[PDB]
């Protein structure tokens, strides 16, 4: 109807003093800075509006904040009466203006207060065409799809070419990534290729693990190497608009993200399985010197049921909650890049659990060994013990050198008494044969002690059937059980070891990079803020100074922990740089010619 009486408030009109409001110029001639709490004069207006107008980085803020601005701080005034913008017009900024309510709150006379902002007013505004549509500062670029915003500010997304490290820096890397792809791609192939062509003798335990292990690194290595296929790089890492690929899968972009994440991914966690599979093979090696052999070939289900269902679950669980994300430095897409919390249970969880159980049977292997290898050892110098001094006793002009020599005897058979090979019925007959030969060493000694040297020397004579009767019998035993111990079952726990070193550098590399990211985000924040804040509020002298980035992630760091999942590789695939598969290539080069 007729202009509604509250719709509007009684204020001193003066005569417009520029004919545009943020570059649209205006319908009527007359103004008041009443609406405008800030400002007193319409020249402060203008500054202020200079102020709001670096809100033109978030454009979707920017299209609705431009026609409430003007109407509040250059609205129309006729006849002593200023116009008052209506509630629709205020609240329509509240949900993409949101980034003003965090960094600085609204003032109070730009909250939709009914007062202040009255329902149902012809705006004057609406006649008013803004066609400034907005941009996004560095290293924002515009975007309609809402999936790829950067948190507050909307309508921009972080540009695909990670903005952290410079292209000196990428370049760089992707060189590194290079060498340690290629170098660890052709080391595995051939280890793999020495497999299948000596396939009926080569599938066996452990030896086996070692060709999974070399196809998880193979596997792994073409999706690492990928990217340097041309254009492939920004097909997997970049999104259709050119921002960074996030939260995939997404249902409008292609599969390209999704599937070198699953080959890399997938291929990882596998190979990390296979790598506590073979501790395990190195811990049970030893139990099989055991009068029970149980054979690695019954456990082979239970290996290949773990080594590929647990990556499955782990894999379709990420892609479930769908944070699947590329990067430019890496040249991959990977679990939780963007979510650094969700990269702690799917990366970091599983790794410091191969750590703590591959760890877990390394430890308790060596254990065994060297437990046994001085059980042995021990054993070994009592016998010697006993017979240097059977032989004193033999020469033994007198009881004071027989009464010591048998002392000696003694407490050698009650140390020896004590050993176990690595109350069961063997274990009876071993510790009964002790107490024979302690009491008759005993039984000897109270002959020395009588002074009678001859019979003393006469029963001394008798320890040595004894010792022949049990005692060599089991000394005999626990030679053979350390001798069973082959080249292959150490050579096992060296690459054990050799992995778990690696795998131990991998997981300090993610721990480092979890511990430090909340910063790292931080640091980009405030380096996205300062690109708009430091645009408004500054004298137009000399161009507009450039902000800095706080901390950024280590690539030092990046290149060792891809020096350490790339050295595994390499590392493992040197279980067949042995005479005999030399003999194996030699083998076929004659075939063929
Ligand atoms: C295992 N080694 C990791 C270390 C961390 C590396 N890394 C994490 C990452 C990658 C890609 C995207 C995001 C991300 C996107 C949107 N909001 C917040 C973060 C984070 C980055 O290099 C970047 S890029 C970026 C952009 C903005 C804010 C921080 C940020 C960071 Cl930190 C990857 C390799
Ligand atoms: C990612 C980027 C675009 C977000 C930053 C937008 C910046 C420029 C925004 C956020 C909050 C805004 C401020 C909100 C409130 C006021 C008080 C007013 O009396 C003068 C302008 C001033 C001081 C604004 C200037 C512009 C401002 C600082
Ligand atoms: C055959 C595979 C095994 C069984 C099925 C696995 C899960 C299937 C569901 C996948 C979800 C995929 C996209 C749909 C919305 C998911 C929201 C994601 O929200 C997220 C939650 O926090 C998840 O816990
Ligand atoms: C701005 O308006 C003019 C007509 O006044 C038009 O030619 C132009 O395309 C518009 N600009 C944008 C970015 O839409
Ligand atoms: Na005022
Ligand atoms: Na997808």
């Amino acid at each position: 109807p007729p202009p509604l009486s509250h719709c509007g408030r009684a204020a001193p009109c003066e005569p417009l003093r520029y004919n545009v409001c943020l570059g649209s110029v205006l319908p009527y001639g007359a103004t008041s800075t009443l609406l405008a709490g800030d400002s007193d004069s319409q020249e402060e207006a203008h500054g202020k509006l200079v102020l709001w107008s670096g809100l033109r980085n978030a454009p979707r803020c920017w299209a609705v904040i431009q026609p409430l601005l003007c109407a509040v701080y250059m609205p129309k005034c006729e006849n002593d009466r200023v116009e008052l913008p209506s509630r629709t017009l205020c609240q329509a900024t509240r949900g993409p203006c949101a980034i003003v309510e965090r960094e600085r709150g609204w003032p109070d006379f730009l909250r939709c207060t009914p007062d202040r902002f009255p329902e149902g007013c012809t705006n004057e505004v609406q006649n008013i065409k803004f066609n400034s549509s907005g941009q996004c500062e560095v290293p924002l670029v515009r975007t309609d799809n809402p999936k790829s915003w950067y948190e507050d500010v909307e309508g921009c997304g972080i540009q695909c070419q990670n903005p952290l490290f410079t292209e000196a820096e990428h370049q760089d890397m992707h060189s590194y990534i290079a060498a340690f792809g290629a170098v660890t791609g052709l080391c595995t192939l051939f280890t793999l290729a020495t497999f299948v062509a000596d396939w009926r003798n080569s599938n066996r335990y452990p030896a086996v693990i070692l060709f999974y292990v070399n196809a998880c690194f193979f596997v792994g290595s073409i999706g690492w190497l990928a990217q340097f296929m041309d254009g492939a790089r920004r097909e997997i890492v970049c999104r259709a608009d050119g921002t960074m690929r996030l939260g995939e899968p997404t249902s409008n972009e292609t599969l390209s993200c999704v599937i070198i994440f699953v080959i890399v991914y997938y291929a990882l966690m596998a190979g990390f399985v296979w790598f506590v599979v073979l501790t395990y093979a190195w811990h049970t090696s030893f139990k099989a010197l055991g009068t029970t052999y149980q054979p690695l070939s019954g456990k082979t289900s239970y290996f290949h049921l773990l080594t590929w269902s647990l990556p499955f679950v782990l894999t379709v669980a990420i892609l479930a909650v769908a944070q699947v994300d590329g990067d430019s430095v890496s040249g991959i897409c990977f679990v939780g890049y963007k979510n650094y919390r969700y990269r702690a249970g799917f990366v970091l969880a599983p790794i410091g659990l191969v750590l703590i159980v591959g760890g877990y049977f390394l430890i308790r292997g060596v254990m065994t060994l060297f437990s046994a290898r001085r059980q042995l050892a021990d054993l070994e110098d009592n016998w010697e013990t006993l017979n240097d001094n059977l032989k004193v006793i033999e020469k033994a002009d007198n009881a004071a050198q027989v009464k010591d020599a048998l002392t000696k005897m003694r407490a050698a058979a009650l140390d020896a008494q004590k050993a176990t090979p690595p109350d069961s019925p063997e274990m009876k007959d071993f510790r009964h044969g002790f107490d024979i030969l302690v009491g008759q060493i005993d039984d000897a000694l109270k002959l020395a002690n009588e002074g009678k040297v001859k019979e003393a020397q006469a029963a001394a004579e008798q320890l040595k059937t004894t010792r022949n009767a049990y005692i060599q019998k089991y000394l005999e035993r626990a030679r053979s059980t350390l001798s069973k111990i082959n080249e292959t079952m150490l050579r096992l726990g060296i690459f054990g070891f050799l992995a778990f070193g690696f795998v131990l550098i991998t997981f300090s590399c993610h721990f480092y990079d979890f511990f430090n990211q909340a910063e790292w985000e931080r640091s980009f924040r405030d380096y996205v803020l300062c690109q708009a804040n430091v645009t408004i509020g500054l004298p137009t002298k000399q161009p507009i100074p450039d902000c800095e980035i706080k901390n950024r992630p280590s690539l030092l760091v990046e290149k060792i922990n891809l020096f350490a999942m790339f050295g595994t590789g390499i590392a493992m695939s040197t279980w067949v740089w042995t005479k005999a598969t030399l003999l194996i290539w030699r083998r076929t080069w004659c075939r063929l010619t």
